[PDB]
DNA sequence: GCGTCTCGAATCTGATGCGTAACTTGGATGCTTCGTGCGT
């Protein structure tokens, strides 16, 4: 019930992408065994797994984060860091990098009042074949929820967390809109919604996920330091 | 109707004397007859 966050300080604020295709150039060097094992890829493949990524990025304040969801994720992470940082440290010798360790408590429990939780950033389309379910928000709402229940059910089942069979999400409004962009080359750009806010009938510990392709860092929300309403 | 990091470490972890003295130290008894009085 362990996910190991780790932060590092680059000193400059790093995007989530360019952090991932760095790293991934950084590592590439590096024994290709944890290179595979770190960007979730098949020994001496590069596909992106079916099952549920349990390493993924994330953003911060002057670097990425590394969000190792699950005991097996959190010891890929726990035993990451040392190589991942000297690489840090060998491409910059303009800047220290810094590493701070934290090991969270991750469980999520039922209760009979409405807690509300908001997320910044969701994406909901992957193709337009799925895009015409998403032609109007009618079709949407089913979808967002649905989403979300499957994204908690995934990360509960991944990391082997019973979660309440009796839960009722309910989306609740939008804020802002954006952009969700794969790859460099890609010219589609997936969807994004800003100010994200949803009622669920749980209290949510550690941090949870939800959206799509876990292996970039976008929907990313801690339910731990977001307190609740 | 919030949590991580932290969530010790290294000694020390006995030493010395005193660590018996004096007496007591066994005793006694395991025969039957003969003569002279003394109680029934």
């Amino acid at each position: 019930m362990f996910v190991t966050q780790v932060i590092f300080n680059m000193g400059e604020r790093a995007y989530p992408d360019r952090a991932r295709a760095m790293v991934a150039e950084l590592m590439d060097g590096v024994q290709p065994g944890l290179v595979a094992t770190l960007m979730n890829y098949i020994p001496g493949t590069s596909t992106s797994r079916t099952e549920f990524p349990t390493v993924q990025f994330g953003g911060a304040s002057d670097g990425f984060c590394l969000l190792g969801f699950g005991d097996g994720g959190g010891a890929i992470v726990r035993d990451a860091v040392p190589l991942i940082h000297a690489a840090l440290a060998r491409r910059m010798p303009d800047r220290i990098i810094q590493v701070e360790h934290k090991e969270h408590s991750l469980s999520a429990e039922a209760r009979p009042y409405v807690l509300s939780y908001t997320v910044p950033r969701m994406v909901v389309q992957k193709k337009q074949r799925h895009a015409e379910r998403l032609l109007h928000e009618a079709e949407g709402k089913a979808h967002l929820e649905g989403l979300f229940l499957r994204s908690l059910q995934r990360q509960a089942a991944a990391v082997g967390l019973p979660l309440p069979e009796n839960l009722e999400v309910e989306f609740k409004g939008a804020v802002g809109n954006f952009a969700a962009k794969h790859n460099p080359n890609s010219k589609v750009a997936y969807r994004g919604l800003r100010g994200a806010v949803f009622d669920v009938n749980a209290r949510l510990g550690g941090i949870w996920t939800a959206g799509f392709m876990l292996s970039k860092g976008y929907g990313q929300f801690n339910a731990t330091h977001q307190l609740s309403g």
